[PDB]
């Protein structure tokens, strides 16, 4: 059938938790295969994530990509990606670590 190969999201590659000197850009990568195409969905600490001036966000194909500009302490704390399609849901989170320079 035209849907025998539909399936839940699938993270192949997850985000990397790390850390970025007080100031810089950062940016975390993952990639979603998903059968239809999933939702995506960014949030930092629970709140949804848009597209701004400080927030930038892409997604070629099943890459995702989630940049933060200038990171200050509030940019600290856990970023998390939900990929969803009707089959199901997938969710990668990772922590961000903002230091001194």
């Amino acid at each position: 059938g035209p849907f025998t190969l539909d399936h839940a999201p699938r993270i192949t590659l997850r985000m990397r938790s790390h850390r970025v000197p007080c100031g810089q850009n950062t940016r975390f990568i993952l990639n979603v295969q998903s059968k239809p195409t999933a939702e995506v969905k960014w949030y930092h600490n629970g709140v949804e994530l848009q597209e701004s001036s400080k927030i930038h966000y892409t997604n070629t194909s099943g890459v995702l990509t989630l940049e933060i500009l200038d990171c200050h302490t509030d940019d600290s704390g856990t970023y998390r990606a939900v990929c969803t399609n009707y089959k199901g849901e997938a969710s990668d989170y990772a922590t961000l670590d903002v230091t001194g320079g």
